[PDB]
């Protein structure tokens, strides 16, 4: 997508050279933000193949509030086979925190579904947010949240979201990551009757890997297609009901599928 | 401030428009992302005048991790005047968040000293944030965190900082917020034997309200003025020593100041 690719050539034209943490060594640019206007259509980037089946049942699981990876071995999506531990547990990561962020005067917090009354009852809120980053319980997840934290907004009946991301791949991760999060406006969008409006990607340190710059440039060699649309199949009772089947993606005509490998 | 004018113009010439609670009215964007080279000087708005004494104190206010306003008190500071209780008592505000955020368990984390020592020990890391917006205890707090969440970067020995605010009132807000987390950034940056390097303020719900318009066409028809310098005469034994004589601000050669209600 334009405003991808646009990241890219500013990542290698102004990053900053590194060596990192496994020494594997990054260009980086700090703070960055790009838009994108769902109703132009489904931000899937079309200059490489994605395939989001694991992103759909990834984010149904996050819904969930469930941090085992049971139900995604059932559905053969090994995203976090790396990182959890041999009962299959990853600690109050995403979902958990999403869905019951621990209250210690006992009970728990369901972010989505405070989220989604806002948006129904009090539309014009300017703090319909959601965050992963419980500062208390990091220690205890398998990873540091990367996506941290999300706000909604509402303006003639379209509804929008920004997303800030701490750290971002921007080759291997960031197009999974766009797609993850407009996938879920278009749920919270439907759920509550409103059209999309647009979501608003924030990064902070973005990076291409030293080892994705032939395929960075090969892909900067190509051209951007039409965007795909996304289709729900059917309205759930809730934000909680869907199911892997819902969603169809149509019109994606993307250049051939990149490999690289991953840091 | 160029950029600071960009977006009073952008949200004049982009912004809906939005008649809600009590009738207070705006026009509001959702999503802005500007950035300011702290080496090309401090940026403290020159087409009003503004004043950093009451910013400097709750600055140091934040940084003691006390939210009782009994210091705001004795420097004749009315900032959160309206909304301590009988005792000046604010709840878990961002100084507490910042110092002491309450864990499950029996504890209190300590986000400054963790940030001081990641960029000591560790510059890389993407993880270098600090968050005010402690979910499990926002229904304690006087108001919701508005500047609710920044992270730091380090690039060629130069502090850079981003920081998320949920809500802004671009005319009245804003000014004062871009320098609060520019001389934090100062203050961290002196600490930390590092150069300054850029603030990036991101935002959501952006906002100008309906009864600034008068103050709004005036600001924007003034040329901005060379960004002043700040100065800071002595380097403290630790971020938690800053005392408020410490600072200067010298060439700032404002537009007189504009009057106007606050909502
Ligand atoms: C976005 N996330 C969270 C995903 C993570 C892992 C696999 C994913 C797959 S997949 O199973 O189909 N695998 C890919 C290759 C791949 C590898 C890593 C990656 O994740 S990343 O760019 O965000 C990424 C890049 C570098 C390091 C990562 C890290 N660290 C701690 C090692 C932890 C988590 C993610 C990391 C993204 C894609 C393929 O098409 O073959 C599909 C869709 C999303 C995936
Ligand atoms: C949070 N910060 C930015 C500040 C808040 C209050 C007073 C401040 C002053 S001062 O003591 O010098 N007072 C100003 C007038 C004023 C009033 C509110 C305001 O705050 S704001 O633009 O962020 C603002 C605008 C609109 C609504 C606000 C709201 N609510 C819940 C009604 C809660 C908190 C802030 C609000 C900014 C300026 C003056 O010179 O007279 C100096 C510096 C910062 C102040
Ligand atoms: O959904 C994700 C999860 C992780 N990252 C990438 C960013 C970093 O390159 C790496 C995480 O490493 P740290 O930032 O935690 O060091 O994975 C993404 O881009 N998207
Ligand atoms: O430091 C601050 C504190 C508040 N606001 C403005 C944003 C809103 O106009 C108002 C807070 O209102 P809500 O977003 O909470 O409704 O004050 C700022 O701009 N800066």
């Amino acid at each position: 997508m334009k405003q991808y690719l646009e990241l890219m050539q500013k990542v290698l034209d102004e990053g900053t050279q590194k060596n990192d943490a496994t020494g594997t060594g990054t260009l980086s640019i700090f703070g960055h933000q790009m838009r994108f206007n769902l109703q132009d259509g489904f931000p899937l980037v079309t200059t490489k193949r994605c395939h989001l089946r694991s992103i759909i049942h990834e984010l149904l699981w996050f819904l969930q509030g469930d941090t085992n990876i049971a139900y995604l071995h059932e559905n053969n999506v090994t995203i976090w086979d790396e990182w959890a531990d041999e009962n299959g547990d990853l600690g109050p990561v995403y979902g958990k925190q999403w869905r019951a962020w621990p209250t210690p005067d006992g009970a728990h917090i369901d972010q989505i579904t405070t989220v989604l009354n806002q948006l129904k009852n009090d539309p014009d809120s300017r703090r319909i947010i959601v965050s992963a980053w419980n500062v208390g319980e990091l220690d205890k997840m398998a990873l540091a949240p990367c996506h941290a934290f999300f706000q909604f907004y509402v303006a003639d009946g379209k509804l929008s979201c920004q997303l800030y991301q701490r750290s971002c791949d921007v080759f291997l991760g960031l197009p999974f990551n766009i797609a993850s999060y407009a996938l879920l406006v278009h749920m919270m969008a439907q759920q509550c009757d409103l059209e999309v409006g647009d979501f608003v990607w924030t990064g902070g340190d973005t990076h291409l890997y030293s080892n994705h710059m032939d395929q960075t440039h090969l892909q900067l060699s190509r051209e951007p297609r039409p965007l795909p649309k996304l289709i729900i199949k059917r309205k759930p009772e809730s934000i909680f009901d869907y199911r892997f089947e819902d969603f169809e993606i149509e019109g994606y005509d993307p250049h051939p599928g990149i490999k690289a490998p991953v840091a």
